[PDB]
């Protein structure tokens, strides 16, 4: 075999490369933290692939404390996942890391990201082992997440919601194009700029290759159901975002208590949580994106098209950056 000697001259060192190299390898990876466990040598493994010339090993190694280290104050945490700011102690460079165990590493986190050239994806700069620790290296966006961004003003305003969606569709259909679903698009999981001008998808611990659901509540009715799943799964997620930027609370949340799988397969599309003071253009894109049927539901790409044409609707982008606090749906 081609690649697993390829793979084999890659393990026990971490290298300067490209996309298909770290791809390969973290295959191996998520098939290696899955073993029965075994007594710990006095050699802890370090290897990975380093993306950029602005992250440098030093005679084939890369590790934390010695080549390099974090910051003060997490940037966040997922449930997989915690986020620091890091710096090359060589080179001097900022950028991000994702601490996450190789017990639940996924190799489709970097298979969904390497490579890829989309202002609305985060750039991945490479990722490195030390042993069981698993470091994944991407571009540090200051401005915090849109999850962030959402519970400090309460909600967004129309135009702002909107113009968010728009980008995140963008990397949404980048995404679908090369045959790859997110599985967890919401506002938690796309990143923010400092002005707040540029939103890029990041976190895709749960994707899937096309030809595990992230969130509840951003849940599709075909994952629910165990029917079949496309794209269409990440474009009904895109619009349970939608909701809770404009709503301030998740769909569902205010009506129901868990389990929440059973409503989404019994309840009509959560459509009635649409504000009624929301323009025609910015209702009509959501109701097609919340369509239950996904063959009836639209793509990443017809509703980044609709939403758009809603943007010009209420008149572009015109709220501030941050702003005032906008009080949230009363349960
Ligand atoms: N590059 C980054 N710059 C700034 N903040 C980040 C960055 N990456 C992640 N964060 C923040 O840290 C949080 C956790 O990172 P995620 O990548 O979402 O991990 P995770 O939620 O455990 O992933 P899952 O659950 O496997 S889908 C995010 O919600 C962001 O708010
Ligand atoms: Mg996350």
């Amino acid at each position: 075999s081609v690649e697993e000697y390829l793979v084999h001259a890659l393990q026990g060192s971490v290298s300067s490369g490209q996309a298909h190299s770290l791809t390969s390898l973290a295959k191996t990876w998520a098939a290696r933290g899955s073993r029965s466990r075994e007594p710990s040598p006095k050699t802890e493994d370090n290897e990975g692939v380093l993306l950029t010339e602005k992250l440098k090993p030093v005679d084939y190694e890369y590790r934390e404390e010695v080549h390099w280290a974090t910051h003060q104050l997490r940037l966040g945490r997922g449930s997989f996942g915690e986020v620091h700011r890091m710096e090359d102690k060589q080179t001097g460079f900022q950028c991000a890391v994702k601490k996450v165990r190789l017990e639940v590493f996924r190799a489709e986190e970097l298979m969904a990201c390497a490579g890829l050239t989309s202002p609305r994806i985060v750039p991945l700069y490479g990722a490195v082992r030390e042993g069981p620790w698993v470091n994944i290296f991407m571009e540090l966006l200051e401005g915090g997440s849109l999850g962030q961004l959402v519970k400090e003003q309460g909600c967004l305003p129309e135009d702002r919601a909107l113009y968010y969606l728009g980008q995140a569709l963008e990397g949404l259909e980048y995404l679908h194009s090369r045959r790859i679903l997110h599985g967890d698009v919401k506002a938690d999981n796309v990143l923010l700029s400092s002005d707040g001008s540029h939103a890029a998808l990041c976190d895709f611990g749960h994707a899937v290759c096309l030809q595990i659901p992230g969130t509840e509540t951003h849940m599709a009715p075909e994952v629910v159901l165990g029917r079949s799943c496309d794209a269409k799964v990440d474009v009904w997620s895109s619009c349970c975002m939608m909701l809770h930027m404009l709503n301030g609370c998740h769909p569902w949340t205010q009506f129901f208590r868990g389990p929440l799988c059973l409503k989404i397969a019994s309840e009509p599309p959560p459509v009635r949580e649409i504000p009624p003071s929301c323009a025609p253009l910015t209702a009509q894109a959501i109701q097609e994106g919340l369509r239950k049927e996904p063959i009836h539901r639209v793509s990443a790409a017809e509703l980044g098209g609709k939403v758009n044409r809603a943007l010009q609707q209420v008149g572009g982008l015109k709220s501030p950056w941050r702003g005032e606090y906008k009080e949230p749906r009363h349960p």
